[PDB]
């Protein structure tokens, strides 16, 4: 739940994720990629299930960064969609969609999915 | 594009998307659901490019909700991933994974993944 | 069904799919992408569940391709999963996976998603 | 070049088997048997690879279908798996997949699952 989603993660590429939970739900926080056309920290938010159920299942949770800082721009968002494992050690596994912006002919190839598996270390 | 985005929009299902875009790149809003173990509207948050490519490309964005409220908890999250397309007949055109909460043993199936288009025609 | 699928299809991109289903759950034939790095036809291969509910669903299916004919080699494959749907018009709905050769520090970024809807017009 | 490379018996993180052999024009016929979900024993399973792949170390593309239709369980569903191989000291096959089932139209918006298994040929 909300302390134990809070604080610095990495997923296996080697980026941060930096994240608060609130009570109400909220995700916020900022995202550095060690991949991409990325530079720096870039604003994220997104949403978990604040009272997930009882019987040791994961808590569902997602969130959204735009590749837009003040350093580069690369007219794309990236959502995870996935569950926090709490736990001796804690994992977030997800999934995720990243679309970049395209013309309608190009559409068709305008998102790449991939799985990320974030650890505290 | 805070002023083409920002609105309520209707995906081929006949769910509802109020979405505030600001400043900052931030979005902001509620999202019912016509399907699914939904009732009633749902907090949503995302983001999207604030200064998009010129050229005639699509605007990138992203949102959240938890499916989580007042009357309802199905213990899920949805991402949807996207681009807002301008013009006579403006468009999201979106792809979307929808995960809720499993042990580890069910993990490998808690994914669903789809896709929904929204316009402003009710 | 067996004549369900078999012959040939149309999607949204102009792409032309044209297959043969055989009596216990194959598929054979080419595909002709009217997009990206193809020219003319690949072969292509699946499966379809053969013995599919009676209760207004539709029929469970997939194919693989590999982007590597005698004209051209794109170092990629695509795979669709969906599902026939018969009727007056009939259709297949699918979403798919592309994936490109990379190296491993490129790994992340191998693998396209898309939803490809298919009929008999175009 | 890795026609005898993918060709062999592959293990997922499940504990599925997937026992393939690829052909020295880019088919791949087999079996693969899941340790999970509506499923028993082998299912017959088709797929494409490259059978000509690029040098500067890039790995090799290819996909494979299975409809969970056998002589025990008709599951009425279908995953496709598309990946890549990689040589190497320990070959690997990393591949993220597609699980259809059959539904109504006013279901099909939950039609489809997504998942990613990576393989090796240990256990
Ligand atoms: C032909 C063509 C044209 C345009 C593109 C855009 N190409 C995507 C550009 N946009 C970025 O590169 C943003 C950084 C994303 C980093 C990902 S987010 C998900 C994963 N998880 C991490 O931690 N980093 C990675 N392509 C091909
Ligand atoms: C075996 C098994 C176990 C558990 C579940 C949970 N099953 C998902 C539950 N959570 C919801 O049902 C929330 C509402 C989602 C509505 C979707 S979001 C994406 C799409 N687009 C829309 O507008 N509505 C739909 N399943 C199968
Ligand atoms: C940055 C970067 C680096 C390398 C690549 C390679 N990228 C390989 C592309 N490989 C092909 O272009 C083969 C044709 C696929 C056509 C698709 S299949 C799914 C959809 N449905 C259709 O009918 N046609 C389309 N990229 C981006
Ligand atoms: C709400 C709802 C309604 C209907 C279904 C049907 N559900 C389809 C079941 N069809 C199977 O269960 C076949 C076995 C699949 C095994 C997978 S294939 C991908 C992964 N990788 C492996 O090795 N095994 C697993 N659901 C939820
Ligand atoms: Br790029
Ligand atoms: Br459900
Ligand atoms: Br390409
Ligand atoms: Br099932
Ligand atoms: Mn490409
Ligand atoms: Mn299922
Ligand atoms: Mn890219
Ligand atoms: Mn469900």
């Amino acid at each position: 739940d909300e302390a134990g989603i809070t604080g610095t993660w990495y997923n296996q590429l080697g980026s941060t994720f930096i994240v608060t939970a609130g009570a109400d739900g909220a995700l916020t926080g900022t995202y550095e990629s060690a991949v991409g056309n990325a530079e720096s920290r870039y604003v994220l938010t997104g949403r978990y299930d604040s009272a997930p159920a009882t019987d040791g299942s994961g808590t569902a949770l997602g969130w959204t960064v735009a590749w837009k800082n003040n350093y580069r721009n690369a007219h794309s968002a990236t959502t995870w969609s996935g569950q926090y494992v709490g736990g001796a050690e804690a994992r977030i596994n997800t999934q995720w969609l990243l679309t970049y912006g395209t013309t309608e002919a190009n559409a068709w190839m305008s998102t790449l999915v991939g799985h990320d598996t974030f650890t505290k270390v």
